[PDB]
C-alpha cells in the first residue's frame, strides 16, 4: 500500500519523480537521489527475498537476482541506502586512479516516452583513494548491520582521460581498493572515452585480463579480504554492444582462455539514432531501446563461450518479464539503471515480485532452472 506507510512504494516518491522527469535536469535529479541516500532518508525493503530466486556466480551468493549497475553510485557515497531499497548488489564506479570532472555539463538527457537515456559523462569520479575510503566505511557499517550482511559490492575500474596504457591505471586501482571488493569489473566498453573500446581487441583484452588477475593474485603476497565473500575478488569484463560477429567470437575465445569469472553484457550503445529528442546529442544510449540489442548479445556470447562464462545482464530491464528474458537467454543475474530512473524507489520491490510471479506462472522450481533455457 503506497499511502498508509513509508516504504519503497510510498506514493509521494512517485509524485515527486513524475515532477522531476518533466521539469528537472537529469543530473540534478540524480544528485537529489544521492543526497537522500547519503542521509539514509530513503525507505527500506525489510522483506525476506524468496529463496527460489537466489542465484550465484562461483562463490558469490546473491540473495536475489537484481543489482544496480555501474555509473549510478560512481563514488560509493550511498551504497547502504541503494542496497536497502531491495537490491542484492551494487557495482560502484567506474573509478579511475585520480579524480576527474568528466565532460562539461549538461551531459545526461532522458526521453521518458521511450524510457531512454543518453550520456557523455566521461568517467567523472572522486578518484580511487577517496572512493576506497568510502567503501571502507561501508564495510565497517556492514559488519554490524542485520540488513547488509550478505549484500555484494563490486568495483568497476577504468583509466584517467590522460592515461596512455590502461593497465597502469587498472593496477593502481586494484592495489588500492581490491581487498574491499567482492568483484572487479574491467570497463573496456564506455563509448565516452575515445579509444577505450579498442581494448576489446583480442590481443589487448587478453593482456588486460591477465594483468588484472595477476595484480589481484599478488595482493595476498604483499584479515586480508574485507569484503562480503572473504575471498579475493572475482574478475568480470564489461562489454560494448557495438561489435560485429567476428569481434564477438574472438572476445569469447579470450574469455575462455583467460578463465575470466564473468561477463557483464552490456554497456550503452552508439547505434540508436531514432530518438528525436536525442538527435544532436553525444554519448551512449541506455534504457528500453537497448533491451533487444543486449539480449541478443547475451544469447550470442552464451553460445560462443559454450555456456562456461556466467553472464551479468545489463540493458533495458524494467519488468519481471524483461528479467526473465535475460535469464533464459543466459544471464545468471541482472543489473538495473534506467529502471531506477523511470520507476524510482519501488523499482526493486516491484521487479522482484513480478519475477517471482513469472517463475510460478512458467512452472520453474527456482530461478537457476531458468538460466539459459531459451537454448535448451
Ligand atoms: C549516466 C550513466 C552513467 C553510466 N556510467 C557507467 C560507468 O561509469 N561504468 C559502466 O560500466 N557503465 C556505466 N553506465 C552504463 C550502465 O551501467 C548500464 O550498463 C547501461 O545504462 C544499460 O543499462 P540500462 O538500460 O538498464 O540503463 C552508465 C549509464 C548511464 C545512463
Ligand atoms: C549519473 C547520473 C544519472 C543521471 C540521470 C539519468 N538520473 C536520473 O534522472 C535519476 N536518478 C535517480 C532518479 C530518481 C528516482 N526516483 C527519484 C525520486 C526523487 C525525489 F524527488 F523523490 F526525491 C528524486 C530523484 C529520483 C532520477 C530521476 N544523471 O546523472
Ligand atoms: O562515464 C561515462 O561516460 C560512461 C561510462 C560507461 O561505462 N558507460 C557509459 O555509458 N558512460
Amino acid at each position: 500500500d503506497p499511502f498508509e506507510s513509508y516504504n519503497p512504494e510510498f506514493f509521494l516518491y512517485d509524485i515527486f519523480l513524475k515532477f522531476c522527469l518533466k521539469y528537472i535536469d537529469g543530473e540534478i535529479c540524480h544528485d537529489l537521489f544521492l543526497l537522500l541516500g547519503k542521509y539514509n532518508i530513503l525507505p527500506y525493503d525489510t522483506s525476506n527475498d524468496s529463496i527460489y530466486a537466489c542465484t550465484n556466480i562461483k562463490h558469490l551468493d546473491f540473495i536475489n537476482p537484481f543489482g544496480v549497475a555501474a555509473g549510478f553510485d560512481k563514488n560509493g557515497v550511498c551504497i547502504d541506502s541503494i542496497l536497502k531499497l531491495g537490491f542484492s548488489f551494487i557495482e560502484i564506479g567506474t573509478i579511475t586512479p585520480r579524480g576527474q570532472t568528466g565532460n562539461a555539463k549538461p551531459r545526461i538527457f532522458r526521453d521518458v516516452e521511450s524510457r531512454s537515456i543518453i550520456n557523455s559523462c566521461g568517467f567523472n569520479n572522486m578518484g580511487c583513494d577517496k572512493v576506497t575510503e568510502n567503501l571502507i566505511l561501508f564495510r565497517k557499517r556492514q559488519e554490524e548491520d542485520k540488513l547488509l550482511s550478505k549484500h555484494i559490492v563490486g568495483v568497476s575500474i577504468g583509466k584517467n582521460k590522460d592515461t596512455v596504457n590502461i593497465v597502469d591505471d587498472l593496477k593502481y586501482c586494484i592495489n588500492k581498493i581490491g581487498r574491499y571488493a567482492d568483484y572487479i569489473a574491467i570497463n573496456v566498453s564506455s563509448p565516452n572515452t575515445p579509444g577505450l573500446r579498442d581494448n576489446q581487441e583480442a590481443g589487448k583484452l587478453k593482456n588486460i585480463i591477465l594483468s588484472v588477475k595477476e595484480e589481484i593474485d599478488n595482493l595476498e603476497k604483499n584479515f586480508l579480504w574485507f569484503n562480503t565473500t572473504k575471498k579475493k575478488p572475482l574478475v568480470f569484463v564489461k562489454l560494448a554492444p557495438d561489435l560485429n560477429q567476428e569481434q564477438k567470437k574472438e572476445i569469447a575465445d579470450v574469455l575462455l582462455e583467460t578463465n575470466i569469472d564473468g561477463m557483464i553484457i552490456s554497456n550503452t550503445t552508439t547505434q540508436i539514432n531514432d530518438i528525436k529528442s536525442f538527435e544532436n546529442k553525444k554519448g551512449g544510449v541506455s534504457g528500453a531501446k537497448l533491451k533487444d540489442i543486449s539480449t541478443k548479445f547475451i544469447c550470442e556470447m552464451y553460445n560462443y563461450t559454450n555456456k562456461q562464462i556466467p553472464i551479468i545482464a545489463s540493458g533495458g530491464i524494467f519488468s519481471g518479464l524483461d528479467a526473465l528474458e535475460k535469464i533464459e537467454a543466459g544471464a545468471s543475474v541482472c543489473q538495473l539503471y534506467s529502471c531506477l530512473v523511470f520507476n524510482g524507489m519501488k523499482s526493486a520491490v516491484q521487479i522482484k515480485r513480478e519475477l517471482n510471479h513469472l517463475l510460478y506462472q512458467r512452472g520453474y522450481y527456482n530461478l537457476k532452472e531458468a538460466i539459459g533455457r531459451k537454448h535448451s
